[PDB]
């Protein structure tokens, strides 16, 4: 149904994702009209939960986001500073916080199981995985992967940590002089060890790179912007202050987007548009001072005062945007700026044998939530931390969850259409679990019920995983998305408008700066009222 | 004694050519029902006789050549020899690289031009300065390239590897950091003394290459520069669509000793019997089957080889990595079969004709780059076939994403996108490329479980760090790594060439070093060095 637009002012927010869906709460929480417009018959987007139909309450897993790392909260729902405190306040908002359960990134129990080189231990044993094997000398061995890149990477994070609280933008200057270093590239080039270490003070050699590489992340990670590394170092709790509370959603994060669309409703009506792709985006007159965005969704044109798009951005390379009037560097920035790709496995078992069973010589496994990490093709798997302690424990385990190069490679398996694909498939990732955890291949088959396996690299309405920015994307082309186009009625929204690619946090940031921008220019007098419920700054620290 | 070749591509095809000039018994297991691998050609069934287009291979820069089939030394000498040696080069007809009559288009920032104009394309709206543009993309890349390719150029020629030494010393270079950090523009130019801005760089990319590709090492940049022959070539391909080389070498083989072919056989496990004895034979699982030989020469591409086991082919930690780190590279292609060849005889919407006969355009655009057919030109049934896309990179990447769905709905967003792009760069209307429209075709590479990508494309220190480990063999030296990543030619059919030229001499180095002198005779001395 189409909406109306009380003072002449109707937003068209592209997409139904958590990004889409933040900028409606924001819009309807300042008495302004908007309207859905989403390709799929779902909303949610990449908050995408899979429930396997021959399970019990807790035999699901995200596709998807699928943890927070929130900071410490009261039993009311208040949230202290920190970089994940916008998400844990929109919980809050939507009467959530009593849903958010602890999410165990390291195993409750037994600590979860590392298996690189053929070495098998776990995590804590200080193995060394034979690296000397490899040339890694002794010294190195005895700093660890974690000291060392947590050295490179710190002075750069602390200095954006201290934009967040001190409320200044230094430390991204001084993060932005170094944007056209790859990770690879600074260590290579400028990283020299701390003196507290007792190394040379020498560049690392490749081989040494990629020691770190292959503990530190995924393969092909380093090749990529050193200003993701630092990023992904806040986010994950790093380098900061306050302890991080991880949580994830019971029942999977599809129940956060779910309560967004009903809290939508409860007010008015619908403002969806389901099952409908945009194919064009513009001014119904790019001359004409005040002419109105039309929007061609599912074939129908579609007039509004202002567009907010959450589209990621391989998908407006797909879109028309003749009339948007889109400058040279925000038309190249649409194309240059990366992604990444990842895919995730999800298996039901006939029970949660990863808690309870035990490996081929009798040893238990004794795994509650937490990963097991290998250089196998599976390289990471996630234990179930929903469910735990309940009448029906989960089934369901993430055998493999692959980033950059290893995601790539994996994607060729899934999404063929072909038995022979299904089943090699099934029985590398069975054979990837067997040689991890140390049990027969017949030991997980004989437990085997339903696979689920999902490939964003290959999925026409994400096209990638997540923005994954390379060397100087932020310094030359971020910027130029994040002011509007189509003489100011055109908003880029979505994760890559933000420094916080793959988290929601970073879908939020980008629709408080895409409704910021909107009321600055057609009514400033709510930027008070807008403050006060969604915050001064997007990023910045605040008392809540 | 008998040698178990895995993969049916052009790499295990020349190494069962070269065995059988040798009198050594082999094998070839293949896990498809056809032989070519990346020999891939797709004849549209509604089509004529030449209306078709190379999914993979279909450009071969061979050195120039007499009328019998000799090839002066060159890169792809090694190719051409293979065309000859087979009975093939009456079959090699004119690949046009650029447009046999009016130049090809390019697209770029909404500017439209054909190339040679000397277009800007509105760079100096991005920030390039006008003493850039004046020197242009091709020289500059051409001045930061030129002395490593020199280096490595003399290195075939003078028979050394001082080249590849230096070469190595810059491979932890990914070609922007080498702009961004180490390259200084040459005095000739007039430009100022420092390195490339990012703006600079990616401005460099968008008109030299495809999108990322930069970000990958620089030694590969350097190589592609040489393949292609920066550095005069003949450009062929092969009437018919290259699947005629895999075909002719399959024929060549199934009479001589007769069939030797597995096909439908997936090898699953490669490995010693037993590791400990000294004179264990390998064992390779395909089809669900056992098979011994005495030595094995893989062309699996590395990424399938790591969903094989290799248990008991006791690969040292290096290769264990390698098979992982070791980079690929992604690819697309979208052949469109249309009613005329209108690029061809056509006109856009303002009565301009095209003219184009062969050639490419080249477009920001999400299909980037155009290939007009240059087989079938001349004859009573020209093609009616274009490469309406061929991406690499991130934006194969992007565009794999829409191919493949299997649902309809998307595979018409996909020709509309397509056709739409077409329309934009030709100047025409996207309708009067639809009233034309007949069929579609489209491949990923990167989602084909026979290839897990389109080819190797190692990214910065992979060549320095752990390419090496790859070209010695494991199991007790019973097994040979091969494959066009085993090489220096990536993505090329000469890499595959190289990769079992050198698993056959290892082969009979270990085995029969009484037969290297014929080896030599037949297939040259050296794998990459030039001969006459
Ligand atoms: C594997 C994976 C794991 C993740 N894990 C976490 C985690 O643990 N924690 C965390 O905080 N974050 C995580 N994230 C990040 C989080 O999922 C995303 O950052 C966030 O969901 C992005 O929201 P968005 O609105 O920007 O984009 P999306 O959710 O992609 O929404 C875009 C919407 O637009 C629609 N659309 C697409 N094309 C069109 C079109 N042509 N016309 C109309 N509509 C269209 C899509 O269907 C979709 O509804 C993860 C992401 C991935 C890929
Ligand atoms: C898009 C594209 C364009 C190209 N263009 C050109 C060009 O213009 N000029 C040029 O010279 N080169 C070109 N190339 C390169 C050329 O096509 C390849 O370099 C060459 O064909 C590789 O041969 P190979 O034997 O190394 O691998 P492949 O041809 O991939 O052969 C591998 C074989 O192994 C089989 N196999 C796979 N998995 C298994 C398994 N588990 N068990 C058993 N068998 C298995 C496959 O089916 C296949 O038969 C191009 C490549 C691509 C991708």
């Amino acid at each position: 149904v189409p909406s109306s637009p009380p003072g002449g002012e109707r937003v068209g927010i592209l997409g139904a994702g958590i990004g889409g869906l933040y900028s409606a709460l924001i819009l309807q929480s300042l008495d302004v009209p908007f309207e859905i417009i989403e390709a799929s018959n779902r909303v949610g987007g990449r908050l995408f939960t899979h429930k396997f139909p021959n399970g019990g309450k807790y035999d699901y897993y995200d596709v998807g986001a699928m943890r927070y790392p929130l900071p410490k909260s009261d039993d009311k729902g208040n949230y202290q500073p920190g970089v994940m405190q916008r998400v844990g306040q929109l919980f809050t908002y939507l009467g959530m916080h009593k849903q958010l359960i602890p999410y165990y990134f390291k195993s409750n129990k037994s600590p979860g199981f590392q298996y690189f080189n053929g070495v098998r231990a776990r995590i804590g044993e200080g193995s060394s995985f034979d690296a000397p094997a490899l040339g890694i000398n002794s010294s190195l061995i005895d700093i660890g992967v974690t000291k060392i890149v947590n050295d490179a990477v710190g002075p750069f994070a602390q200095a954006l940590f201290d934009d967040l609280q001190k409320h200044t933008t230094t430390g991204w200057d001084d993060m932005m002089k170094n944007d056209a270093y790859s990770t690879r590239s600074y260590f290579s080039f400028k990283y020299l060890p701390s003196p507290s270490f007792g190394l040379p003070s020498e560049h690392f050699s490749t081989r040494v790179i990629n020691w770190l590489e292959t503990f530190d992340k995924s393969t092909g990670w380093y090749d990529r912007g050193l200003t993701e590394t630092v990023l992904e170092a806040i986010a994950f709790g790093e380098v900061g202050d306050g302890e991080v509370d991880w949580r994830c959603i019971d029942g999977g994060s599809h129940v956060l987007p779910d309560t967004i669309a009903a809290f939508l409703h409860k007010k008015g009506g619908n403002a969806f548009v389901m099952n409908a792709s945009v194919t064009a985006i513009g001014l119904e007159n790019p001359n004409k001072e005040d002419s109105p965005m039309v929007v061609v969704a599912g074939g129908q044109k579609r007039k509004y005062s202002h567009v907010i798009s959450t589209l990621p951005l391989p998908v407006l390379r797909t879109v028309d945007l003749k009339n948007s009037k889109l400058d040279i560097v925000q038309s190249n920035a649409l194309r240059k700026l990366q992604y990444g790709p990842s895919i995730k496995i999800g298996i039901l078992f006939k029970e949660p044998w990863w808690t309870t069973g035990q490996d081929k010589n009798g040893e238990k496994f004794d795994l509650v939530g937490g990963q097991s990490y290998t250089d196998l093709p599976i390289r990471t798997v996630v234990y179930p931390s929903y469910g735990v302690n309940t009448n029906a424990p989960s089934n369901t385990l993430i055998a493999s969850y692959c980033w950059t190069n290893d995601a790539e490679r994996m994607g060729s398996l899934i999404g063929t259409g072909a038995a022979t694909y299904e089943e090699q498939l099934e029985h590398l990732v069975l054979s990837n679990l067997a040689a991890v955890h140390n049990t027969d291949y017949q030991y997980l088959k004989d437990r085997l019920v339903d696979v689920h396996s999902w490939d964003w690299n290959h999925n026409p309405l994400t096209m990638g995983a997540f923005a994954f920015f390379g060397p100087g994307d932020f310094q030359d082309l971020y910027t130029s998305l994040n002011r509007p186009a189509a003489n100011g009625k055109l908003h880029f929204a979505g994760e890559a408008l933000s420094v916080r690619h793959a988290w929601v946090v970073g879908a939020l940031d980008s629709a408080w700066r895409a409704v910021y921008n909107y009321l600055y220019v057609t009514d400033p007098a709510k930027l008070p009222k807008f403050f006060e419920l969604w915050g001064k700054n997007a990023e910045w620290f605040e008392q809540p």
